[PDB]
C-alpha cells in the first residue's frame, strides 16, 4: 500500500479555506495532506508596457517558499490562469497572483494553480457583482494535480514530497473542467518510461484534477455564475 | 500547404557536421533548416561536490543563444542525457556539454539534444578506443524534436520559429531509440487540447526523432560500438 | 476617539493560534486588529561560524511582507529572543525564527517578536520535555508594542497602518516579563516630542507589553514550565 | 575610573574644523576622541519624485566608513535633519549631507548627525546670504550622543569603540537645543536595564547633547542667524 | 624559435569566413591560430536613450567566451568601431555588434575587433547599396593585434594562450589603415619594460595591424567602396 | 593658455599629508590641484585562498568616490603595487590598501595609485623597522599620471575634470623611479592619435612621474631606506 496509507488513485485529504485574509479581493488557503500554500488574488486598473492601449487585460502571478524555479513556476500559474480567461472581457486590468508556500509535502507548484484560479474567481466575481465589468471573463474551471511511477509503488497520484523524491518518474497535469489539457510537463529521473506508461498517468491526473474541479464547484458555488 | 513548403509530418533538411572545432573530444554542428547550433563536449577526470568517492561520473551541460529559462534548458540537456549514459561506466568523471546556437529559427533547445548526444557519443568512443574505460556506458541513442498545432495549418512537425509563433499548442519531446520517452512537455497557448490531440502529437514526435535517431547511426557508425 | 473605535490606551483585539501549522516545533499564528504574523520555530543540532566548539546555541531569525529594513527588522528579532535565552543552557544548537506577514496593518514587526517568542516558547518547551535538555533556557517573557502621537488625537498604543502613517512621532518597544527594556526606538517625522512626552509614551508601551505577555501566559501554560 | 582616563559624565575632547574642503556648500570635520568624520552639506535645485512640484525641499544623507545598517544610518541621518528644517522656507531643493567617517573609535554615527548639522547651517546661512531664499529654514540646533551602561563601569557618556563593545546597554539620542528629542534607541545586549537607569542614561544624554549645541554655537556664529 | 613554429614578427595563419551564418546583416568567422571568434553584425532603426532625436547613430557590442571583463572588452569594441564610422552619415540607427568566441587560443578581443569590423562593413556595405543611407559611413579600416615580451623569446606579435600566460609583458593595440592609434593597454606582469621595449612592440603592432589591414581589403573588396 | 592657468607640461600643485589618520599603518592624504584622496594601508598576517602556504605576500586595493569601473581601478592599483614589491621579501602577508576619493577633479585613480605607493612604504618602513620583516621588500619607487590631447589646447599634462571631459585623447601613465612602465593606457573618444601623438604624451607622463616620484622621496625620507 502506500506511505500516506491511501490508494494508487487517491488525492490527498484536500480543503479550500474562502476568505483567509480580508485585504486580497480573493484569497484562498488550499490545504493537500500536509501541502499548505496562499492563494490571493489582487485587481488593478492598469496595464504593464506589453499593452496599455490594447482593449485586453493580464494575469501575472508571484511564488514564494520556506530563484530559478520560482520564476519558471511563476510564469507557469500564470501562463494557467490565462488559459481559461478571456483577457478582453476582463477589460484592461492585471489580476495580480500571490502563491505564498508556507507549508510543503509535495505539489505544491499544481496546488498553488487550483488555489490560484478559486481566489482568482472570487475576485473576479466581485468585480462581475460591482458592475465592474458585466461580463463573466471566466470560460471554465482550472486545476493541476501531479503524478508519479515508483519502482516498488507504481503508478502513484497526487505524490506528497517524499514519494516525488523516489519517484523515477514524474509529471505535472494542468486542465479544465471540458477535460482539455493546458500543460502537461513529465520527467524520468535516472529512468524512462514507455507510452503505455505515459497514458496511464495521464489517466490518473484526468482523474484526480476531474475530482478537484467537483470541489473547486461546491465550494466556489455562489460566488461565481457560469 | 507548410509556409516553409514541406509536410505536416515532415523534417526540416538535418545535417550533421562532425569534428566542428578540433579542441573538444566531441564536437558537432547540428543543422535544422536555418537553426543551426554548435555541441561540443569534454571530458575531466573529476566530479563536483555531489559525488567524488561515489564512483559514479557525471554530466552538465551549458547553453547560450544569440538566463530564466537558459537555466532551465541547461538542465534539461544534462537530464536528457544522464538518461541515456549508465554514470558507473563511464566512472568518475564529468562530460562537459556546450550548446552554442549560432543561428535561431525554431527547435533550437530540442536540436542541441540531438546534437549533445553525439558530441557526446563521438568523446565516449574515444575514451573507450583510448581505452580509458573500455567498457560503453551509453545505453540507447537520444533524440529530440518538437510538435505543434495551428488554426489554419493542424498538427506540425519540427516547428521553425514563425510556426511556434502562432501555434497555439506547442511540445518538446525527448525519445531513446528504444522508443521509450526521456522527457515531454506540451503547453497551450491561449488554447487547449483533447487527448485526441496529444495522441497525433506523441505519434508525429515518434516519427520525427526515429527519423533524427536513424541519421544519428549513419553518420555516428564507426567512432561508437552498441 | 479614535478611527478603530477605542481607546488612547487600547490594545486591538489579540489572538494566538498555536499550532497553526504541523512541520515546525512551534508554530504559532499571531493576530492584532488585521494583522496577521505566521511565527514559526524550528531547532537544529548544528551553530553557524560564529561559534562551533563552544558550547552555547545560537538564535537567528527570517522576515518576509506581502530588503533594506527586511535586514534589520530581521536582526531585531533575533535580538530580542537572545536578550531571554541562555544559549549556554539551550546546548549548542540553532533555534530558527521564520515570521511571514500574511496580512500587514501595522505593528507587524513588534507583533512578530511577540509570536516569535510563544513559538520559540513552545518549541523549546518539546526539547526540554524530550529530554534533549533537561533545563530551561527561556530566562523570562517577551514581548512587544508600538505607540504613537498624533496631532489631533494625542498618544495612541499599538497603531495600525494608518495611525502610523499620519503620526508625527512614532516608537517601537520590546520588555520582558520583569519589566525590564530589551530594546526600545523613538522617532519623529517632521516633529519632535519633549521628555515628558516620551514618559508618557514609555508608560503606554509597559502597559500594553504587560498585557500581551498576560495574554502568553494564559496560552502558553502548559507547554512550558517557568 | 574611566580607561579614556575622564569621568563617567565626561565627552571626549571635541573639535569642529569649518571649510575642510573647499567644494561643498558645507564642509566640516567633526572630531571626538579619536573618532574622525567628514560631513559636506550641497544644495541642488532639484527634487526626487516625492515631491517637485510641492514647493518643500529635502535633505538626504549619504553615510560610509572604513551595508545593511549603512542604509539605517543613512535615514538616521537624513531623518533627524528634516526634524529641524521648515522644509517649505527652505524652497524646493535637495541638500546633500555625506558623512564620511576616516576613523572610528566609537560614536561614529551620532557624530555625523553633530557635524552634519553644522554642515547643513553654513551651507543653508550661505544661501540665505545669497538671498537664494531670504528666510531661515533652520527651526532650532541639532546635535546627537552616545550612552551606555558598564558591569564595572557603570553610566557612561560619549562611549568610544571600546567601551561600547564591552557595555550590556548602549543608547543613541538625539535632541533639539529647545531640549527636545528627535531620536532615541537604547539596546540591551544580553542585559536588561530598569526605568531607573534608562532615566539616568536619558539624564547623561541630556548633559552631553546641550554641550554639544553650546560648542555648535560658538564655532557657527556669524555664519547663520538665528 | 617559437612554439608554434613561427618567427618573432609573424602573425598566425588567418582566415576570414564571410557570411558564416544567413540571418546576420554582416557575419564573419575570423581565425587566428586555433582562436575562432563568430562576429555577427545587425542594424536596427532606433537608438538608446543617449540620442533617440539626434541625428547621428549608435554602434554597441556583445562578447560571450567558452563578466568582469566580459563588460571592459564589450565597451572596448564599441569604442574602436565608433572610431571609424562617422555616426552622423551613418544615420539615427544602432549596429548590433556580437562577438562570440568558439575556440580561445590567445588573442580573442583582438581578433574580435578584426572580425567585428568587417561585419560591421558588410552590414554596412549593404545599407548603402539598399540606399537606405547612401554615403559611406565608415572613414577607415580597422584592425587590432596584440605583442608581449617573453624572458627567453623576446619579442612577440599575435601571442597565443600559452605564449600570453608566460609573457611578463603583454600589449593589446589597435589603429586605422591610416596608420593611427585607436587603442592601446600594455602590462607587465610582475615585470616592467622601458621605453625602447615599447617603441620595438609599438613596432610589432604596426607590422601586424597592417598585414591584417590589408587581407581585410582583398576579402572585402566589392561588398565596400572607399 | 591653460583654463587652471599653469603649462601644458605643467603638474597641479600636489601635497602629501603623512599620518593623516593614526589608526593605519600608513595613512597619506595626497593632493593634487582639487582632486583629494585620502590613502591608508595596513598589514594583516594572513593570505588568500590563492596561496597560504606558499610563503609569498600579497597586496589587494579598494577603491570608491563621493561600481563597473570601480572594480577595474581596484585591480589596477593592486596590479601596479605589486610591481615594485618583492612579495617573497614582504613574507605571508596581506598588505590592504584603501583608497577613498574626498574630493574628485580629475586624476583620481593615478592619484591613488602615487598616495597608495606612500601609504604603503610607511606600513612597510615601520615593519622593517619592528623587526617583523628585516629586508626591504619595495624595490622601486612608483607614481602615476595622467595625459592627453585637445582640439584647441593641444597636449596636457595632469588634466582637472574639465580638460579631461573635452580631451579627445586620454592616458593613464604608470612608472618606477627606473623610468621603467608599469602599465598604460591610451583611448580615443571620437577622435584617434598618430604615432607621433603618442611619443609626445609619453613623453609628458615621464615628466610628470618623475617630478612624482621625486616630492615621493624628500617627503618619505627616513621612514624608509633604499
Amino acid at each position: 500500500m502506500r506511505h500516506d496509507g491511501r490508494q494508487h488513485d487517491e488525492l490527498r485529504p484536500i480543503t479550500f479555506d474562502l476568505d483567509f485574509i480580508s485585504h486580497p479581493e480573493g484569497s484562498v488557503l488550499i490545504t493537500a495532506g500536509n501541502t499548505k500554500v496562499i492563494c490571493n488574488a489582487s485587481v488593478e486598473d492598469r496595464v504593464p508596457p506589453f499593452l496599455r492601449g490594447g482593449g485586453k487585460g493580464w494575469i501575472t502571478a508571484e511564488y514564494s517558499m520556506l530563484s530559478g524555479r520560482t520564476m519558471e513556476i511563476q510564469r507557469l500559474i500564470g501562463r494557467a490562469l490565462r488559459a481559461v480567461v478571456d483577457l478582453e472581457k476582463l477589460g484592461e486590468r492585471t489580476i495580480w497572483i500571490d502563491c505564498d508556500v508556507i507549508q510543503a509535502d509535495g505539489g505544491t507548484r499544481t496546488a498553488s494553480i487550483t488555489g490560484a484560479f478559486l481566489a482568482m474567481a472570487i475576485a473576479i466575481g466581485k468585480l462581475i457583482k460591482a458592475g465592474t465589468i458585466k461580463t463573466n471573463p471566466i470560460t471554465d474551471f482550472l486545476a493541476a494535480i501531479s503524478v508519479g511511477i515508483d519502482k516498488e509503488q507504481g503508478i502513484l497520484l497526487d505524490l506528497n514530497y517524499e514519494e516525488d523524491s523516489s519517484a523515477e518518474v514524474d509529471m505535472n497535469v494542468i486542465m479544465t473542467g471540458s477535460g482539455r489539457f493546458v500543460e502537461l510537463q513529465g520527467t524520468g529521473e535516472e529512468a524512462t518510461f514507455s507510452r503505455e506508461d505515459l497514458n496511464g498517468l495521464l489517466g490518473l491526473a484526468e482523474k484526480g484534477i476531474q475530482e478537484l474541479i467537483d470541489k473547486q464547484k461546491e465550494v466556489l458555488g455562489d460566488s461565481l455564475p457560469e
